[PDB]
């Protein structure tokens, strides 16, 4: 039964599924793999995705109908991945913009290249706002590269932690295209500095998810109770709007 509390499901509204056959077919997979919660975190960027609300919730409703031809229990759950420019503020505080599944947490994310100082000060505001940070996979952030004290002051701050499934795993023998990523994610697990494995899934080719395989990573790695915690209970948590 794990959680997957970042997801690109939503067919025809940022770079996810182009149609309701390709959000069926990712659900399928993601189900697959022990996925029984899915969190919607479909992307609000200014600059580059900005579909209207209503469209994404429109066709989110729709999705979640489709998931039922995939499993009755299969939960789906709404919510966004949030780019910060200063406009997510006002958006967060006039519940413009979606939470993940109306709870207190909201899914963040930044450039590779953000400034440590840019994402800390944002971070804070949003805070602030009541709304406690998800930060969006940890490992695709300069700021952040094998910097323990920096992820740990943004923690400490009140801000949690979230790695891609995808990067959870071994650089492989042939093909490898992302060894930089696991790299990063690996230290951060080493450390323990990661609440949440999610897959960050969008499609069924470049970017499918890879749950199962990080779960039995993590398993063989830091044993089963911290598998648990990264990919059941501490997204059940972010999903009951319950502290972490
Ligand atoms: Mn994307
Ligand atoms: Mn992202
Ligand atoms: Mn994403």
């Amino acid at each position: 039964g794990m959680i997957d509390i970042h997801s690109h499901i939503v067919f025809d509204v940022d770079d996810g599924p182009k149609s309701r056959e390709e959000s069926k077919a990712l659900l399928a997979e993601s189900y697959r793999q022990g996925v029984r919660t899915i969190v919607s975190t479909s992307h609000r960027r200014k600059g580059m995705f900005e579909t209207p609300e209503e469209k994404i919730a429109e066709n989110f409703l729709q999705v979640r109908e489709i998931a039922k031809e995939v499993a009755s229990d299969l939960v789906i759950a709404y919510g966004a991945e949030i780019y910060y420019t200063p406009d997510v503020l006002d958006k967060l505080e006039k519940k413009r913009i979606p939470t993940l599944n109306d709870s207190r947490y909201a899914l963040i994310e930044f450039s590779m290249n953000t400034p440590y100082r840019d994402i800390h000060s944002a971070l804070s505001k949003i805070l602030m706002l009541g709304i406690t940070p998800v930060i969006a996979h940890i490992e695709r952030y300069d700021a952040l590269e094998n910097n323990e004290k920096r992820v740990r002051e943004l923690i400490d701050m009140g801000c949690y932690t979230q790695v891609n499934s995808s990067h959870v795993l071994k650089p492989k023998l042939f093909g490898e295209r992302y060894k930089f990523m696991k790299k990063r994610a690996q230290y951060f697990l080493e450390q323990d500095l990661v609440h949440v494995i999610a897959s960050d899934m969008h499609n069924l080719d470049g970017r499918p998810p890879h749950m199962a395989e990080a779960y039995d990573l993590v398993t063989q790695k830091y044993g089963e109770a911290k598998a648990q915690e990264l990919f059941i209970d501490n997204p059940r948590k972010i999903v009951m709007d319950q502290l972490i």
